[PDB]
């Protein structure tokens, strides 16, 4: 009897080490995702693979190009709702993650901002300024104007993203759903999601 | 017929080759293997596949 | 010796214990797939709810 009972407890004993080293594995990947959150430069949009070959691809090229989210933000006085609905119908409309490039850029898998304001009615010029980085090759009246280029209004077959939640490029109509607050335009939306 | 494929000026269209002008923006589409939304034929080799 | 062996099989016999749940219940994810693939209406491109 005292052996059979040695047996089970030394039975039960192996067991438990093999969990306790399956959860020292679950902890160290813990660990390794804490460590590339802290050294991700920047959290960035959904996106395809084949937009990450592309834009390295420019990278190996050398295009000057930026992404529209790492490139602008919301005024002051825009409350962060209005932030979370351009935010959404941008991500809808695919413009939130596209290229602002000074070359008049032709994208391969990837969509690229051009300059061409639309003046009728308002624009998101109105709501949003420039947040060029240091570095960027990119000016800040190309991002002016193609934030004037972004129509708030629809004419026929038009372009357009208003602040309300709604968007439109063709004939057609357009409503964003809910995806989360804003999180990549502003400063302070790109720091909220790493910091969560 | 109302959806072009040519450049519309600063306006809407979709090229054959998968590129799209879109307003001011113009865009190039990624992979995304054989049509599998668009018709019978692609909805049934979908389901199956 | 004997129950050291013993002690080491009924481990064993416990993780295999362990990993038939674990392949049964990814096998039934699998079956639930194929089930939605077996009742699919239509496909339905990305939406949110």
């Amino acid at each position: 009897v005292v052996n059979d009972y040695i047996t089970d407890i030394s039975t039960k004993k192996k067991l438990m080490e093999t969990k306790i080293e399956d959860k020292k594995h679950e902890l160290e990947a813990a660990r390794a995702e804490l460590h590339h959150w802290k050294t991700l430069k920047m959290p960035n949009p959904d996106r395809a693979k084949d937009t990450e070959a592309f834009r390295l691809q420019l990278l190996e090229d050398g295009q000057a190009f930026i992404p529209f989210y790492a490139a602008v933000e919301f005024q002051d006085d825009v409350t962060e709702e209005q932030k979370e609905r351009i935010e959404s119908a941008l991500k809808q409309t695919g413009i939130l993650d596209s290229l602002i490039t000074e070359n008049a850029l032709a994208p391969t898998h990837d969509r690229v901002i051009r300059p061409e304001p639309q003046l009728l009615g308002y624009t998101l010029a109105d709501y949003l300024r420039p947040d060029l980085e240091a570095d960027s090759l990119i000016s800040n009246k190309l991002v002016d104007e193609i934030l004037r280029s972004i129509s708030l209004e629809q004419e026929g077959a038009g372009f357009h993203v208003d602040v309300d939640g709604s968007y439109s490029l063709g004939c057609l109509v357009g409503h964003a759903p809910n995806e989360g607050p804003s999180k990549y335009i502003g400063r302070s939306s790109r720091k909220r999601y790493q910091q969560e």
